[PDB]
């Protein structure tokens, strides 16, 4: 281990809370499911930050409660059982909970038990918008009064912040919160800790991983070998009370110099199609790639912690489409261009890159022995701000799926060919 | 956690040994194999309470020894090697053991070694009766003269105890010990701890899990949403020296009131076919369901600990059949009725219910955080008596399969598609 | 546990370092790949003694470096990326290393970083000969000038040592080092610790495992039930500075008496075709079977530790073939005789025998509780000499594949049907 590495002792001491957040940052908004994954009267179980959650849509509205019956701890989502529009029951011994408050309102065949009304399961705020269902995953005692607006946990918005983050080379990127904003994308389970997956996206030295991607050569893009920071303010850290907590990288300004060649190794980025974009990341770990893959379109990614060694990777493209005609155009371009060449192809390379790095960090070795360099100003800056502004460090799961990694149940599922997942299998 | 739960500190302190028996209660009788699973000269390896056991039938008689060669620990049952009617040898280096005493009588190519005769492997008492092979799984130092009769670890017998446990609504249930008693059923590995699986069977609130079983609607049975205890003596605890240690639930008396409806949730048990039955459980955890699924027929279930997170679930129906004609009638009704609709269909629901609860308890969380209620007087009573009368608590396996859950051998088998099991695979 | 066992307290205290070497003996030569597994410009990743290693052949020469980018710990071998004949780069962020020295010579898109030239990855000496690529697996601080010749970690050579180890009953066995020596064989991943796999080969009581092998009856050989030591010097321990450290068993002399029958168990070796051979073993655990399976042919086996519970089992036959005609004859006899009946068939029995013994030892039980006898003078003598002469005890892997056994990546691969392995899968 060399003394020339950027992550010296002083630096590492500045992001200890981050090193301690293997299970994720709790008391934050996270995408749970796409709207199309939860239809009227549909019940679905998931897990975020080690917390089991069950969702149900009733009369168009989505509710989220802890997917754990307080009687004997079974998941309520395994065999959806709802007798009324305002409740959800446990299919085992009948404990029934209020969808709105989570209170134990009754027990199917024991309506007079003294336990009734004296407790309940945790509820989770829901915010559904433009095809996406967001859930505020919180600790059992986090007060309702303290739940912040979804926007505080989403990337910086434009044109609102165009003055703060000038972007003369491209039109303003839309937000999932914008009217008529349309979302196209997917989410799949990633194998490995969320942090390692998250740091990949806004790292300007990692773009080497895409040197051979088909889209790069089909579009004849000008994708440099990497970018280099030229000043100490190459990244702007934002931490104002009202608004997202994160950072903006001044890409395509002199603060980040592109490297298009290395004669010594025989490398040279040949391409004439200019490709302008800009990355930023905000808690709980949301990436925004402005002007990607084309003008008026933006890419957002999430790395939702499921357990301490699995995460749900979200990848979406957003574009404001005011007319039916605009939507069809976007849908078409997504189907025959973006999805196959970008979300798949371009980003698939990131999938394996993130995985390949997991073994170094899981047992703690990497958090101490990694030897960072100049370009690592990005992940380091993120780790420090995340350590400073997270709303809580999730505790390890106890008495829930994932609390123990080598159960006979997990070996049974694995034997059957089922990989670690996210959405609870029913029946 | 509410203070209104039935399992308060005082109550929990009364079943600590039960909480400590994840690997099972040792020094007890357990069903090992059905007679048809061990033919003349056949050798089979199994595991109970973490103890590897090998069985061989010679001249019609079944013998059981520890399935662990004392030389270098291989399982004798993996490659059956018996050179004489009175012994069993290890296929690796030839250590040979007397079937009757387990003593090391010789070594194939080293007959004069000083180790010979100075030690041996543990032997286990066997009691085969009416199609079932029972084995007394005991500690290495449990004395032969202390081995109790099989009947002490089997459900209460009728008509013998008809006066003690009056049953005016149905004829006496036969015992596996009765003359001409015929057994039909099966056993299969269950994924999860034996205790959690065992408590499901005699829980009168869990019957909600069967509300949709085909047999219930085909027979138009009257299966209530659940039963409620009406008095403190709704369960009779029996603990007399000579006889089984367990409890009898006074089902179909005032002590247990049926709940056939819940207007508030829109539920109502419609059915005119009366279905009378009664459950009881005795150590080491044997369920008896009198008058099920029909008069003169009784169901017995075992949840045999294999390791601390797997068990062998036994499900059988018994009926005394004095004539060849009687046997054919029973075999036919089993084949085209009981098996498809009862053992499967009805009880398959229990399979998944038991599994769904395991995650809450494995790491210990559930044993402390569960919030039991009135109907839980059943499991609680069982836990207490089990704690007071068990003949020993099995120690974790050491140097045997299952001692370590994440070995490369297990990952190899899992990769090959093999689930955790019970019967040792040979060759 | 009997007091008549050969492994008494005093004896066990003499091989404690061996009990401590679950991850293998480091600073030793091990076979890595066959020459045919690494062609010109080919890159391959493996793991030995818990150390990740990547090899590349350039201009006919093979180089070996630690398969771990010092930047953020990914394996360099997962996506081979070499820009010049003298280097290998990390496909993720461009760190580039010198094949010869392992020094960090540059970073693709950050050629001026101060970290460059101040560190590098470990290099491993390579010795390719007659179709086999040997690698000297060493600790990061083991001096180049201290690397010993390959011959020191290979079995004793003949005729060089024919006087020291007289063999009147068969011609001298060739070495892999001999000119015109031809190698035919294979290596496959073994499931279980390397030590337990290794001790099987030179155990003269284990041959009982082959009593039913097809080759034995087709050749009508004379394979005794086992051999017995008759004197204290039945094994010669060699530990001279210049040369291999190991032991030679005086098979086919009066020091080892064959046992061809056991009337008491009805066993009798009925064979008239004499089969003369001799076994020896040297650090790091290399077996030599002289005159096997025929004259002028010798069998060598390795049990290379990968992790502490997996090893790469090597099985090869060597014969000196001076002419093209000789090579074809050897190839033909290997293809239609040795491979199907010897490497497979005869030795496949050992595969499962070794596996069946692993559970007893992994958690440490077997190393203390095994009850060894007279014939175990072989494994005991080996354990003592290994404890005394090993060049180092490998430390458990940290931050590398195998450091943690139950990662989600491992369950993902297992679910996909992939068994624990050795060669790193690419792309
Ligand atoms: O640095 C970068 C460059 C391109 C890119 C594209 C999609 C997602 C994240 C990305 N990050
Ligand atoms: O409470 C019950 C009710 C029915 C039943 C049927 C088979 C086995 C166990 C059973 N337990
Ligand atoms: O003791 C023995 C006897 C035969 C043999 C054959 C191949 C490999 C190892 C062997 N060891
Ligand atoms: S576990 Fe849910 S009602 Fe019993
Ligand atoms: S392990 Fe059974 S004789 Fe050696
Ligand atoms: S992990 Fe290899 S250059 Fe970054
Ligand atoms: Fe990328
Ligand atoms: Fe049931
Ligand atoms: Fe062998």
């Amino acid at each position: 281990i060399s003394d020339a590495r950027a992550n010296n002792a002083k630096t590492q001491s500045q992001y200890q809370p981050y090193k301690d957040a293997a299970w994720g940052f709790i008391n934050h908004w996270y995408p749970a499911l796409f709207t199309h994954e939860l239809e009227e009267d549909q019940v679905q179980g998931i897990q975020i930050c080690g917390v089991p959650i069950v969702l149900r849509r009733v009369n168009g509205k989505v509710f989220a409660l802890k997917d754990q019956c307080l009687h004997r701890g079974v998941r309520l989502s395994e065999k959806p059982t709802c007798f009324t529009k305002s409740t959800i029951s446990c299919w085992y011994h009948g404990f029934t909970f209020d969808l709105e408050t989570g209170k134990l309102v009754t027990i199917v065949a024991n309506p007079e038990d003294k336990l009734i009304g004296t407790t309940g399961v945790t509820t989770y705020p829901v915010h559904e918008v433009n095809g996406m269902i967001f859930v505020f995953v919180r600790e059992d005692d986090f007060p309702d009064e303290d739940v912040p607006p979804l926007a505080h946990d989403l990337p910086f918005r434009f044109p609102e912040r165009s003055e703060q983050f000038p972007h003369p080379l491209w039109p303003s990127s839309p937000s999932v919160l914008d009217d008529n904003a349309v979302v196209h994308g997917m989410h799949r389970t990633g194998f490995g800790n969320w942090r390692i997956a998250c740091e990949n996206g806004f790292d300007n030295a990692h773009i080497l991983v895409h040197k051979d991607n088909t889209i790069v050569h089909a579009m004849d893009w000008v994708l440099p070998l990497g970018l280099l920071p030229t000043s100490d303010d190459c990244i702007a850290v934002v931490e104002d009370d009202d608004g997202p907590k994160g950072m903006m990288q001044w890409l395509f300004t002199d603060k980040w110099a592109p490297v298009l060649e290395n004669q010594e190794l025989g490398l040279k980025v040949e391409g004439l199609k200019g490709r302008h974009y800009r990355t930023s990341v905000v808690l709980p770990g949301v990436l925004m790639v402005e002007n990607w893959p084309e003008e008026h379109v933006v890419q957002y990614e999430w790395y939702v912690p499921i357990t301490d060694d699995t995460h749900e990777y979200w990848e979406i493209l957003v574009r404001v489409c005011p007319t039916d005609e605009d939507r069809k155009k976007f849908q078409y371009r997504y189907d025959h261009m973006y999805k196959p060449l970008c979300l798949h192809g371009f980003n698939d390379s990131d999938l394996y890159a993130r995985e390949a790095m997991q073994n170094f960090y899981y047992d703690g070795t990497g958090w101490d022995d990694e030897q960072l360099v100049a370009t690592d100003i990005s992940p380091i800056t993120w780790r420090k701000l995340a350590s400073r502004w997270n709303r809580g460090i999730a505790k390890p799961g106890r008495g829930v799926a994932g609390a123990v990694k080598d159960t006979s149940l997990i070996f049974k599922q694995t034997a059957d060919g089922k990989r670690p997942g996210y959405k609870v299998e029913q029946i």
